[PDB]
């Protein structure tokens, strides 16, 4: 059975900080540590009040200049368990019940003979940035992928789900197809935003808190405001008309041909010169160029559009389209416009009733994969 390296989406891997701030926002936030510490996802850091702190260390700050984003003053991040699964099995290390996203599927890897850290991997992120800020990623996966095929004897199946599949495709895209024909055996994408989700203008107007209901969506707007990636997957015209209102309100509508007006209005500028940054980072045309495996969620009500009665910071109303709750329908679709551009197989797979999370923990999905990777 051949290697397998596991790519989480957004949240989707711990993230460790280490501090020695020359200011803090209140007197009860530290200034120091002497080590790193969990900083996602530590739930001790999301209580009223401290999370001012936490917003404090998590945000990124966007540099205008350089058109690069940075940490805050004397904050570091790392992220941990490159190679292995640990820090995308479960996002907190301190709870089972809490956090669990890939583990349920890595048990049924290792009950079909894989191994943590050898013949399975994962390859996790800084997923508050985009692409274009995380080379050294793209090369340290590029020598794992090598490694593994040397070590267990044939190419590598990738495994993305969410925001990992954009974070897969742009690393295909830029490596050559005779690397790729003698690598990658194929890539298993789950549950992917290729044309980006309606929910992003929700998140980046008025806030989303609906993963983490005891923190205000004012307080968490601020950290999902400042991760790049959040205005890397508004909308793309590939996979909607520029005509398509997404955000309604009295005296304006809003299309994806209105994005600087809206981050204009919306009181975050930096968020248009992200998106410029980002939009262009994956070609909507160039395939991945290896045999794909298109799972995708239908059949649950999926934010699509979005009515404010009072704009941005009062909760809209919400009308719902197809899709697996995050994903619409719509920008799932996108690989099979591949089809026509590359020779290798594109193989779609409808999960009716499965939700974007849920599904890698579904047995219908679990069943799939065994068939990919074990055969008939
Ligand atoms: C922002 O970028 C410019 C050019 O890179 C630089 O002059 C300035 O110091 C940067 N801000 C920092 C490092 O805080
Ligand atoms: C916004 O668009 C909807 C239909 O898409 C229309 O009913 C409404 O009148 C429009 N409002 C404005 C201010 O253009
Ligand atoms: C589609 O949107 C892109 C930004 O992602 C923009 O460059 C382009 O003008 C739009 N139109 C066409 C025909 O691609
Ligand atoms: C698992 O996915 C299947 C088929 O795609 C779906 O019918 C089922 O509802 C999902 N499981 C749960 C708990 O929703």
């Amino acid at each position: 059975h051949p290697p397998v390296v596991l790519v989480p989406g957004d949240l989707g891997n711990q993230l460790e900080a280490k501090l020695d701030k020359p200011t803090v926002v209140h007197y009860l936030c530290s200034k120091k540590t002497e080590s790193y510490f969990t900083i996602w996802l530590n739930l001790e850091l999301l209580l009223p009040v401290i999370i001012d702190c936490w917003i404090d260390n998590i945000r990124l700050v966007y540099n205008k200049t350089s058109r690069a984003t940075q940490f805050p003053d004397g904050v570091d991040v790392r992220v941990p368990g490159f190679g292995k699964t640990f820090s995308l099995e479960f996002l907190d290390p301190s709870k089972s019940s809490v956090g669990s996203y890939f583990h349920t599927m890595v048990e049924s890897l290792v009950g079909w003979g894989y191994t943590r850290g050898e013949d399975v991997r994962g390859a996790p992120y800084d997923w508050r940035r985009a692409p274009n800020e995380n080379g050294p990623y793209f090369l340290a996966l590029r020598e794992m992928i090598e490694e593994m095929y040397q070590l267990y004897g044939g190419p590598v199946v990738l495994v993305a789900h969410s925001m990992g599949n954009m974070y897969t495709l742009y690393f295909l895209q830029r490596q050559p197809q005779a690397w790729k024909d003698k690598y990658i055996r194929a890539f298993v994408s789950l549950g992917a935003p290729w044309g980006g989700v309606a929910k992003t203008l929700r998140v980046l107007a008025s806030g989303d808190n609906n993963r983490i209901p005891v923190i205000g969506p004012l307080k968490i707007r601020e950290q999902q405001r400042s991760a790049v990636s959040t205005s890397w997957l508004l909308p793309y015209n590939y996979t909607w008309s520029p005509e398509k209102v997404f955000v309604q309100t009295p005296t304006i509508n809003y299309t994806l041909r209105d994005y600087r007006k809206f981050f204009q209005d919306i009181g975050f500028e930096d968020g248009w010169l992200m998106r410029q940054d980002t939009e262009g980072l994956v070609e909507a045309t160039m395939p991945p160029g290896v045999q794909l495996h298109c799972l995708y969620g239908t059949g649950v009500p999926t934010p699509d559009s979005f009515y404010y009665e009072s704009f941005p910071d009062r909760d809209p109303k919400i009308c719902f389209g197809d899709g697996d709750g995050t994903v619409n329908l719509k920008s799932a679709l996108q690989c099979q416009a591949w089809q026509s551009r590359q020779e290798h197989q594109v193989l779609l797979q409808e999960l009716p009733g499965s939700e974007h999370i849920e599904m890698l923990a579904n047995a219908t999905t679990l069943a799939y994969l065994k068939r990919v990777l074990l055969g008939p």
